[PDB]
DNA sequence: TGGGGTCCT
DNA sequence: AGGACCC
């Protein structure tokens, strides 16, 4: 009933590819920018005080001598995250993909698989690969302790086959939950993997300063835990359940008191192919329909290389904008005749669809100003 | 004024 | 169609 976990977290991921294709970034301070925001930096910059997902004129302030590289078209990135996805697939098959580069894999079955393979003068021998949560002592007794010491050496080989095939370096921490596992993966950066022992669980888990660091505990789950007075681990774990129940509902209240412990009931779920494609504009406004459309026209564009590829021809077309001051969409599926034309001229047609859909949120008579435009295809089958 | 994704309601 | 979460 005890599993096996590793997650897989890659380092600087965006500023890492945009390396890979110049090296003439190697040792320069890299960030990697969308408008007015870096998003990631190089390591080289993040000692310069440059940070993650700073201003541009606070990157550049703490750090002139900073080297910029435009990010707004993720293909490459997206490319390079499916192949450590598939890498990955490689070792389990079952893999589940959380953002472009982390990745969860249940080593279980392999361990097990592993184990049985050695013999019992073998045992003495397990080794861990990597760092140890918190300096832990191993008892090689510890069934517990073996198998987990089996997911550092399997998490060890994954990395070095992630940089001898794809050159890329990450951070990997092995647990016995997808929870403890993507928490104890980040202890030690960049490029070094931890493995945490149940025993030093508590400590862990007590180590965050504030709830929100729990994946699972966003903005409004911990803006509503600050207004109940919750601003620890501990505060989480010993606040009355009701009450809880009560101010959140039932299913988010159980869950993250269950995460508060540490505790992750979930299983690694296979990810396979995506569920959905999209693209991404922003701008400061746009008050032109036809500002609107050629953009439109853009994104539909790049849309169509992205789905011709992937073979999955997609039902349903979705149209989100945020307008100037939150987000709003209207979707639709897509006719029978263009769903199958795709791989004929199907430009024209979809236009007209997404334009419909735009002039049911915004009517063109009375002024506007948009901030946000995005396309979706859903609906692949 | 980031550019994407997931599932639940 | 919107809302919560993740990177
Ligand atoms: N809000 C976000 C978060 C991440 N990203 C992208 C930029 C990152 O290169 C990539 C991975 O993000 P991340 O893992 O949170 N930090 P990154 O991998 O850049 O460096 P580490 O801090 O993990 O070493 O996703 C983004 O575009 N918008
Ligand atoms: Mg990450
Ligand atoms: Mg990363």
């Amino acid at each position: 009933s005890s599993r096996v976990i590793v997650h897989v977290d890659l380092d600087c991921f965006y500023a890492q590819v945009e390396m890979i294709s110049n090296p003439e970034l190697k040792d320069k301070p890299l960030g990697v920018q969308q408008k007015y925001l870096v998003v990631t930096c190089n390591y080289e910059a993040r000692k310069l005080g440059v940070k993650k997902l700073m201003n541009v004129r606070d990157a550049k302030e703490k750090c002139p001598q900073l080297v910029l590289v435009n990010g707004e078209d993720l293909t490459r990135y997206r490319e390079m995250s499916y192949k450590v996805t598939e890498l990955l697939e490689e070792f389990s098959p079952v893999v589940e993909r959380l953002g472009f580069d982390e990745n969860f894999v249940d080593l279980t079955e392999m361990v097990e698989k592993r184990l049985q393979q050695l013999q019992s003068d073998e045992l003495s021998a397990v080794t861990v690969s990597g760092h140890v949560y918190n300096n832990q002592s191993i008892n090689l007794l510890d069934v517990l302790h073996i198998r987990l010491l089996v997911g550092s050496q399997i998490a060890a080989e994954m990395r070095e086959a992630m940089y001898n095939q794809l050159g890329l370096t990450g951070c990997a921490g092995v647990a016995s939950n997808k929870l403890l596992a993507k928490l104890v993966s980040g202890v030690f950066k960049p490029n070094q993997q931890t493995v945490l022992l149940p025993e030093s669980c508590q400590h862990l888990i007590h180590s965050l300063n504030h709830i929100k660091e729990i994946p699972g505990i966003g903005y409004k789950t911990a803006k509503c835990l600050e207004a109940l007075g919750i601003n620890s681990v501990r505060d989480l774990q010993t606040f009355s359940p009701k009450i809880l129940e009560k101010e959140l509902g039932i299913s988010v209240a159980q869950r993250i008191q269950k995460l508060s412990f540490g505790e992750d009931n979930s299983p690694v779920i296979l990810s396979g192919p995506p569920q959905s494609f999209s693209e991404e504009d922003s701008f400061k406004k746009c008050s032109s329909e036809v500002e609107a459309k050629n953009k439109i026209e853009e994104l539909l564009a790049s849309l169509l290389n992205r789905v011709c590829q992937d073979g999955r021809k997609p039902h349903t077309v979705r149209l989100i904008i945020r307008r100037y001051s939150g987000r709003e969409s209207r979707q639709c599926p897509i006719p029978s005749h263009v769903i199958q034309k795709l791989g004929y001229d199907v430009m024209t047609p979809m236009v007209d669809i997404l334009m419909k859909l735009f002039r049911n949120m915004v009517n063109v008579k009375m002024p506007f100003h948009l901030t946000l435009l995005s396309v979706c295809f859903c609906n692949l089958k």
